[PDB]
């Protein structure tokens, strides 16, 4: 009679993670760290809405195509929300020069004002109210983008046109004019009257005159016609200057950049809902908790980055089950390691915290720390790209799926191998709660193989736990202990 | 006399790893991993022959220089074999515009079907048959591609072109067509007489106007004149109409892009031998069995992940060579740990299974495990850029070389980190598997600190492997060992 | 009495290193390897100085604008240096096309040497002396770019121009040509007096028409004119051919390629001290011993892999501070491990150089070995982008950034996962170090628990060290220990 045991925590846990050479393993504590849920909506983006196209795409909108919704307020966005294909976009068709890049640039921007700097009534010199169309109906009859003119000739004469604007704000300016190109000779002169035309723009930064291209073309939306739009930031203190005897298409209001910062063009079938994250994807926003998830590449706001996972767990506690040899104590609460009062006075299974705090320390202070270490995980941009600039599109891709590929891989390989050492640790701790203990009894006890000790002496319950103290010293029981031992020694 | 010894294996091999701390330790058992040979041929891909375009560029081939063979039959090609300089391309000088993006379409696409567009015969209100030029040698007679027709004057007239081609199909098809740049004024009237020419094209997608350039250049191929060639994919249901007074090089054939897929551009100066494999490179193919080689950074198919490095070697056995402090068993097969009867009736060398199958086990299934991380490593992919795209092509190689330098890196440092693991196993393995030895051979046993065990007692073989199966009992031994302990003590 | 404990090395270190569990923690021997000074100055890269354009622009040097020193002594550069926003750039106004892919060559040659193609004097069909303007002072009075002409009417004549260069250099050769672009229709009559007019440039591999755009813009540094530039690289063997009948301006100088390389542009607003370095940053140089910097992400040179952290420590050495288990032996030199003289003659502290020689090899030799693995790591290359490229910019620095998150996550998880198994190997060689002395003094010698032994009989100085050298043979003392032994049983 009379022993000690060396036991471990085990408990009703059931959760496993998995490591490099050992996988599923059942464990008392862990924390997983993938979010894969998501809500399915559109949402602010911590307090702040999107700017939402609907069935319109940027171009549309930006131009006023009859059909898009003006934004009167003057609000700012989070985020751009566009259709996959929208269906409002240039209602009289034509191609809309580097718009790929515009977009771009919406992307860094977050609040336009719309400002009116050549007043359509101001055209005395020829007719503004005619350029309209078929192709561009409102309420069913033909009308025409609502942002720029399609100035015609007026009593049948053109006159030449030199118009400026000096832009006195502070801000930068987006404005888009455009040029006609005709069907046939014939509509060239119908409309403007002079057999040769020009449409020349300048600037400080740019200096540019642009002509009609006349050619057949097939109907589209009504219109073998086409119209070429073109755009500029126009700089503070900076002038523009038009020059045109035909074909111009002429603003009327210019964009004032009056904030950017992050924002974005989010491709989404959905429509907002009163609901606001901190994190939206173009499926559904997220519970930002986790530091992972594998819901969207395509994320923004105060996100948790991005793996391709469909697991992720963190190992922290213990594997789940007298004597360490054989499993764990499920009789251990109030600590992870300890031991086990079998005793003249005693019953079983008073804990160790002086190495159970100094490893819950640890093992909190190590997961931390491994969030904390991809604050710089490569998170993904949106961009376009025009079917004449393949090329690039596809290095992007391959950017930005090979560094998602790659931490990706930093992300699993951190886990299981930290994984590994956790539990490597718990074994670790478990034979050295055991060393102190044997290296302070020494002489005095029996070291039963299983991972306990019977006592040559008798120890009781205040010396009992000076074994957990390192407290015990061998002399105040050495000379009992000693007669036992040799009387062991030839006895029985 | 009567003793027990713990050992591991240890045996003729002599292939050898590397880890972090220590280099080339020789060990018993390790899988390369890293592919080095490649046979030097050029061939099919799973069954389906590249299409190699010999002599001949894309651009050759595409537009039919006299000098490029036609694919009558209208193969699919696993990938295309252009050589590094061709010596076919425009026989004709001048330049093919977005030429580069062209190539990127053919990488995603495996298999054309030439059909005809605009009969040659067809052009019944100009001259057929007069296009053709010295550059342009077939049998050493002047000609011209075959593909596209140089339109001339008929009876010194050139009536103002327009034709149209509504496309039917179900495919996408491309389609070139081309202008003339005269050397001077005097031969633009000689061929088209037209002093001031147009080539327009107009698609729902694809407004262009095109205008000779009238310039004195150097000869090329006999020529200093030039031309100018274009294409565009036109759309199921889609249209595209060509207006010209001139300089007009009309499509007789289009391209139906018909298969599209998974396909390449690889520059390479082999020719095809009667040969398949898995993995091709423009300077062999690949015997993919391994999940890395070295051989060359752009392969294409059912490939092995390349690295750069000369040697990837797997640890998964033990180091090579009475106690297992003084090295290994070369006595020992039919395991990996284990014991030696030195008996009564004994004579050595039993393994202990027990642990070595649990440990054969771990290991390979953390070395497949270790592949099958990579799986969504970084493979290379095919692009050209002209000499005014210098910028975005050197872009392109940084990512490259930038993706594969890390995972270079990831592979190498895997495998040393868990080469370190697999022995830092073994050390752990050989020493536990004491350990379920000494802790129930306890009283009757002397630790003879090589580590091995002399018996107090008698053991004999069915209790000698009762220490195998963790059978052994102390108490039916107990008293015999007590007695001649205690006569070593006060003995001899 | 008489005894013997196993210590290991502590001392006067008090740097301190980090590891993925633990952190700041004390120990003995350690290497910083973080580079985080520079010297503030633009220095000679290892013995070959920079082209410091000071205020000017790559192009007002390469064009020769009135403001810009040129570079007549022709020499090499290590790279070259562009203030930010630099004063001189194209003193006349106008754009200058494909100047990025331009500064991109740069980036890529080392020499230039401007040779003279078309003699300023050698225009007698025109007049090369009046093209010139206030918006070009030199000395005060209007002047012009001194690389190429600014050709002019002669006596209210402008005879179409043909002139040709053929290149006979065996290196290629940059030239700069360009085309005037006037305020109105007057001012194009009053200086070329053809009402239409061109500009043509023919090589090999360029075919180019220009026409001027006449439009009304406002006025910079005096004009509202531009003047708009090309370039194009002329190889040997080749030549071009210029064809105008005005706005001409005619290249007098070409560059001639000498020397291509490794350079760069690198912007800074420093000017050149007397100095050189391996490795250079906007910032000033960097004294490249480190493996690594946190300096400036854009360094030329023999350099330092940049990471973007702020400490960088290996750990090879030990923690700091009778038996090991109670801490270190501030009385050890001669090496990391050992022992201690308790003896009838003795006094303690020789070492066990045995283990420390071969633990202080692989520790060295581990951390070679770590500098070594980053020998393919990501270095970071400049390149420029005008203002309709913003989308490949940010691809580009997506990228560069990309990598360098990557590469410096794998550079601390590799230090702090190295700094841990260096310490867990320390711990390892104490408790091992043991283990060869109590494996070899066993029956004779008591294991006091704190990591000591003490002996049942007398060692002395030559058997003291006996237990180093493995040599201490259990027979030669076994009968007079084990007199003692059953002495201490049953007596005292």
């Amino acid at each position: 009679g009379d022993r000690i045991c060396i036991g471990y925590h085990a408990n009703n846990s059931t959760t496993q993670v998995d490591t490099i050479m050992e996988k599923n393993v059942t464990v008392t504590h862990a924390q997983d760290i993938l979010e894969k849920e998501h809500n399915g909506r559109l949402c602010s983006l911590k307090g702040v809405k999107p700017l939402i196209l609907k069935n319109c795409s940027v171009a549309g909108w930006l131009l006023g195509n009859p059909m898009c919704d003006e934004f009167l307020n003057a609000p700012e966005w989070s985020y751009i929300v566009e259709k996959d294909r929208p269906s409002n976009g240039l209602c009289y068709p034509g191609t809309f020069n580097y718009y790929e890049e515009l977009k771009h640039l919406m992307s860094s921007t977050n609040q336009f004002e719309k400002i009116q700097i050549f007043p359509r009534s101001s055209w005395s010199n020829h007719d503004a109210s005619s350029g309209v169309s078929s192709a561009c109906p409102y309420n069913g009859r033909s009308s025409f983008f609502r942002n720029v003119v399609w100035l015609i000739k007026k009593n049948n004469v053109y006159r030449t046109i030199t118009r400026t604007y000096n832009n006195t704000n502070i801000e930068d300016l987006l404005i888009i004019w455009g040029i006609h190109h005709p069907n046939n000779a014939a509509e060239q002169i119908k409309l403007y009257q002079n057999p040769s035309t020009y449409v020349s723009v300048g600037t400080s930064t740019l200096n540019q005159r642009s002509i009609p291209e006349i050619a057949t073309r097939p109907k589209v939306n009504g219109q073998s016609s086409r119209m070429e739009f073109f755009w500029t930031i126009l700089r503070p203190n900076d002038s523009i200057t038009f020059e045109s005897t035909g074909n111009f298409i002429a603003p009327e209001y210019a964009y004032k950049i009056v904030k950017k910062g992050d924002s974005a063009i989010m491709k989404s079938e959905l429509s907002y809902s009163n609901c606001d994250t901190k994190c939206q994807t173009p499926v559904g926003a997220i519970n930002s908790s986790m530091p992972f998830h594998n819901v969207h590449p395509f994320a923004i706001g105060e996100c948790p980055k991005y793996v391709k996972l469909k697991k992720l767990v963190l190992a922290t506690g213990l594997r789940n089950i007298a004597g360490f040899i054989e499993g764990g104590w499920q009789g251990m609460v109030d600590g992870w390691y300890g031991y086990h009062h079998s005793n003249e006075q005693g019953s079983g299974y008073a804990a160790d915290k002086e190495s159970t705090q100094k490893a819950v320390d640890g093992i909190t202070n190590k997961v931390n720390s491994i969030i904390s270490k991809m604050n710089s995980q490569f998170e993904a941009v949106g961009k376009e790209f025009n079917n004449l600039e393949r090329r690039i599109e596809n290095l992007n891709k391959k950017m930005e799926d090979g560094f998602i590929d790659v931490w990706t891989y930093n992300a699993e390989l951190l886990v299981l191998m930290e994984n590994e050492r956790t539990l490597d640790l718990h074994d670790s701790n478990v034979k050295n709660l055991y060393d102190k203990v044997r290296r302070q009894l020494r002489d005095n006890a029996k070291e039963l193989g299983n991972g306990c000790f019977e006592f040559y002496h008798r120890c009781d319950n205040k010396c009992m736990e000076s074994v957990r103290n390192g407290t015990y010293d061998y002399p105040q029981y050495s000379e009992e202990s000693r007669l036992k031992r040799e009387e062991i020694d030839s006895g029985l």
